[PDB]
């Protein structure tokens, strides 16, 4: 059962980037964790210990995200010159360069199989890829606003993407088309998207200090989070599983926020960190989150908790 909080601790500060850490996300077999910067840059870092284990090169500008494939040898990337691309992990090399944006690539993610990437971007639309030969598959014309967050369900058969238009929308992967749109409303921005694990609801940010969790299927909010800061920045928002069930997000006022998804009481704030939190990511076996912060910072902190 959930306990009444979790006893997150932070054990690790990573330092390397020159710019704001933009994402960190955990390698799905648990090993490394991968950080993107507005320095260009990506890194990669034992999630156990921290250990620094190599820089990836090559974007010509700022990275906005990086996601891993789910055998863990791939990630993608989305930079501001306007391409992503596919790296192979263990060379470091460029395997892919997906070129066909206007604007910057700001958000990215593969599907379970692997086979596609997503994009979205400041041009306002969601792109599809094949990841073998770099192709884009279609572009949908899918916002009126910059892109926030585009991300595969359980099965890959929809995409669910977010706009600072005010819009979410779930996509069929398979023709491009509409499905649904959940989040009908021309204010506030919605700043962050994903489904939960189970693919049965989504975890949506809007900026004004709110995050939601809505039923896919009824299209109606369950649940509703708040306490933290959220105003301006697209600030990832995790599902924790790996002990009690909680919802995690960064905050404009510096912390890491962990609440209870089922009753949305927070249960532990996070401090330590000297900017804005913009990125969280749990580890997929363990009770390790990774927060990451902006420029006055710029680290990466790894905490464990018991439970
Ligand atoms: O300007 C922003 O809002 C901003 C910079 C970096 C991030 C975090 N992020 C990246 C992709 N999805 C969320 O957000």
């Amino acid at each position: 059962p959930t306990p009444v909080k979790p006893n997150y601790a932070l054990k690790f500060t990573l330092a390397g980037h020159t710019k704001a850490v933009s994402s960190v996300k955990f390698s799905p077999n648990g090993e490394w964790l991968a950080s993107s910067s507005a320095d260009k840059l990506i890194k990669i870092w034992g999630a156990y210990d921290g250990k620094f284990e190599k820089t990836i090169s090559g974007h010509k500008l700022g990275i906005s995200d990086v996601a891993w494939s789910s055998d863990s040898n791939l990630l993608v990337s989305a930079s501001d010159d306007k391409t992503l691309k596919i790296w192979d992990v263990s060379s470091g090399k460029c395997l892919k360069t997906l070129k066909g944006h206007s604007n910057y690539v700001f958000c990215c993610n593969f599907n379970p199989q692997s086979n596609l990437i997503v994009s979205g971007s400041f041009d306002e639309s969601v792109r599809i890829w094949d990841v073998k030969t770099g192709k884009c598959l279609k572009t949908l014309p899918a916002h009126s606003d910059p892109v926030s967050a585009v991300h595969f369900n359980r099965d890959g058969s929809l995409i669910v993407s977010s706009s600072y238009d005010g819009l979410c929308r779930i996509w069929d992967t398979a023709s491009g088309q509409c499905l649904k749109t959940l989040i009908d409303d021309d204010n506030p921005p919605v700043s962050f998207v994903k489904f939960s694990p189970n693919g049965k609801y989504i975890l949506a940010a809007t900026l004004d200090n709110t995050l939601k969790l809505w039923d896919y299927s009824k299209g109606k909010c369950l649940k509703t989070y708040t306490g933290h800061k959220n105003e301006k920045y697209c600030i990832f928002a995790n599902f924790s599983v790996t002990g009690g069930k909680w919802i995690v997000s960064g905050s404009e006022d510096n912390l890491v926020y962990i609440w209870n998804l089922q009753t949305k009481e927070i249960v532990q704030k996070l401090q330590g960190h000297t900017d804005v939190v913009i990125s969280t990511a749990c580890h997929p076996t363990e009770n390790i989150i990774a927060s990451a912060a902006l420029e006055n910072d710029k680290t990466i902190k790894l905490w464990k908790s018991d439970c």
